[PDB]
RNA sequence: GCCGGGCCACCCCUCCCACGGCGCGACCGCUGGGGCGGACUGUCCAGUGCGCCCCGGGCGGGUCGCGCCGUCGGGCCCGGG
């Protein structure tokens, strides 16, 4: 079978719904707040 | 000294181009709010970007058009009396 069809035919494309499984990256000013929030609670803890 | 032409000087009108200034309009990026879908953060319920739409405003520069101002301006110092 083989050496009778050796030839190869792809797969057809399919359509995407295009849905993101990852995380994208996070922001400048997103990692910079969650810092200042981080701050923020440890110090009012600390007072409390 | 012998007869004509043209030009600039009078006085008035009008074209184009160049330069500088002022004001208006069209296209741009950057920046404050609202609506939508979602993704995320914080040892108070609060907050942060993201993609779309609405954007009411600001910003100046790059180009275009418009009007005015100024030039012992340039067009044989355009042309008309």
């Amino acid at each position: 079978a083989i050496r009778e069809n050796p030839v190869y035919e792809k797969k057809p494309k399919r359509e995407v719904k295009k849905k993101r499984w990852n995380r994208p990256k996070m922001s400048l000013a997103q990692k910079k707040d969650r810092v200042a929030q981080k701050k923020a609670s440890f110090l009012r803890a600390q007072e409390r």
